[PDB]
């Protein structure tokens, strides 16, 4: 049922993404298990801490980890685990862990759901408490799990963020 | 999955609503998708406003809009998006948008969820607070969407909201 | 999609609890329906209580009443219902009520969702108030229920429960 | 502050109750400090209930036990603990416990705060639901406290709980 | 203690907001109790609606109809009722009702509590949204009450604001 | 009303703790004004973290820093800002800041609240987890704030957290 959310109406600019964390919420890690398509609790987190976006992935896209491709989505109010929103890529954000590069892309709420977010066009419109934000909370969130950690590199642009759903997408798309 | 719902099991007196936004909620419009089953972000409602009641539709219905017919649930509780609640119909408010007639069903818990709706056999055993909110929510929550606009005719009985339930069911059966 | 989950990785030591009611709620009982996989609203409970833990069944599972076996699950924070936990079960309160013999296993979250459930490896190792209130909760959630009662027999060890999943895994196996 | 919210703008018939506890809340069991004005954590219950409506007291109120007179208070959300609201008496739930005689008034919003409960004029024009529910509460949520128990009596009528306010504001 | 919270640090450009109301919340409607100090319901909202803003008063100042000078503040979550919130003046939403004119000022948090709006520096910086929100909401939310209306006349600038601060911290 | 708090029943064993900010909360750092006695919005606080416990300060003591013993509590249930909670103390975590030396007392509910934190004598026996919790919050909850930090030097005893408490209310 997940499992039949199609990528987007029109990717790479017009994308959906399956919320598994809502922003702002109990340290409660929830992934989508590929198989059946529920909600499964896949880790408490350890630290304080929260997203400050809603997170999820896109559908039918399977990134060089092989795991779909991370999206947060900023929102004015916190999501539903297991809901569905259509966004706009605007940036993502590049990092290292325990096991190779990472990248978090950010999607902006499509005009059609509201209009306060079609002035973000590229990843420098975004508020800067909201990617040092962001940035701060990837590099700490697993400080407390043994035998990982996390590094970041930086923000690059909606053409990046885009590209990485392509690339993506037709990577699962081909075996 | 919520496509496999039934629209009741003794039709139209014992039906199921599938609830796709909770009583006093956030401003989060949700919709269960047609094709998928899963829930979407439909809108983030521009209005400062929330439902009176829970609101879903009863699958395997076709209104003349071409959506499922509309169902607001009064609960003591709010209700999660995406369950689905025995109720029985008792009453319809009758209104028209910017797309020709439009009907929003009342319809209260089943008695073996609870006896505290049992009382209500029709429109008028309703609180009349709760029907003058219900009424000023659906005239005014689009008040602030571009090219959008509701106003209320008024409310019906329970046999109007049956009849609505039937034509639908029986319009939805024939392709 | 809750239909596909299996009963665990590892029967009996390592399984999935799909949840259905969250620890400390509003007294909404949810049910998934076994043919829909949906999430129906069963009752609106009575009396003024919430579940002490986590509620909710092992899939692909029957129980001598004809229903999949019970767990409770303890967790730092309310689960969502819908939600899938990997747990381990490590204890099982036993009861009577108008229809025969009841057990609720209780398991706890897998050492890879958490740590802080691994020094309880049997249901002595659980504190002794939650164990309590527990008892005290079903005893008493159905005292406001016309023709509806319990009465708790006590607490057995994780063997007991673990025997308790493979009869019902066993027995929804064989038609 | 607390301490010098009035018992009441024409008491008994037009009271205030100070909200120590929300209805459909945690566990916690909070109780303004007498001395203080204060609102303190008295208990963590040890029971899986919650408060079937919000509970406080009258204050410049004394019952024979030297605590204020206690009301529970149904509203349509719950209401924040220290928050003030105005209503009107309509019965009491008489009880006894491990120290003794108890009672529990309960009042519904005032007339200027909502219409919905004006209907409500006595104890029997309450729902059967919340009155069963408020009754097994009392019963049941003192369960697992060693040497604490309670075993509800009965309902009495808004006379009996208007002549308790009375009593009670007279006492002080 | 609420009584006794300043008008402000440094008015009218640096005041204090006691806030009554949280954004985004239940249809409560708590108010400060002018003699006692305490936090009062003094409504259950009829319209299905929620305030856009954490809403308050300045404390030490009185408005022509004889309460102080209410305000709207904006934050990215919502305020503890009975809070105090140091904020800066931007902004003013005129309207009339029942009783005759009114006035709902806007002021945003101090830029010691938070840089995120340090950028409003007057009316018109405010977003579009959130503009059209609240007077909305202040149209509508009498709705249902008999007798009572809102006609919002329009926005002011932050000087208007800080016109209104010093008139009725004055008239106090 | 939090400014005639007691420091405690039986300072240093047996104290009230008056609650600012709750365990797991949203991240507005609220402070009891001195002067007023009312609750203050200090600070939105700029990284995404969560207070591991509930957050306050005993009344009636200074620290060398000239405000009161922060204390952390936790409870199996966020307090209210603004509510007090009777407790034990048992460790201390000390830490260096841009202002200098810092250090936050940890205390449990006292065993007539409940008997769940009895167990707890000192500070090895409180949950690994949390404590590491606690020590990373503070470590890097400012780290979004320019010019403040803190590093965190490690735990002390029981006996260690009684004698800042004694200190401290002898300093004010
Ligand atoms: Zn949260
Ligand atoms: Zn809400
Ligand atoms: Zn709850
Ligand atoms: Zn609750
Ligand atoms: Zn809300
Ligand atoms: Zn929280």
């Amino acid at each position: 049922s997940l499992l039949n959310v199609p990528a987007g109406k029109d990717l790479p600019e017009d994308i959906y993404v399956v919320i598994e964390i809502p922003a702002n919420a109990d340290p409660i890690k929830y992934e989508i298990d590929k198989e059946s398509g529920a909600l499964f609790v896949d880790r408490f987190m350890s630290t304080a801490m929260f997203y400050p976006c809603n997170y999820g992935y896109i559908n039918h896209t399977l990134s060089l980890d092989g795991d779909p491709v991370d999206v947060l989505v900023p929102t004015p109010y916190p999501l539903q685990p297991g809901s569905v929103t259509r966004c706009r890529p605007v940036g993502v954000l590049k990092m290292t862990d325990e096991a190779g590069e990472d990248a978090k892309l950010v999607a902006v709420p499509h005009s059609k759901l509201s209009k306060e977010y079609d002035h973000i066009k590229d990843v420098n419109d975004l508020p800067e408490l909201l990617k040092a934000q962001i940035a701060h909370f990837f590099e700490h969130y697993k400080d407390l799990e043994k035998g990982k950690w996390v590094k970041v590199e930086g923000w690059e642009n909606a053409e990046a963020a885009k590209a990485e759903i392509v690339a993506s997408f037709e990577r699962a798309k081909n075996k």
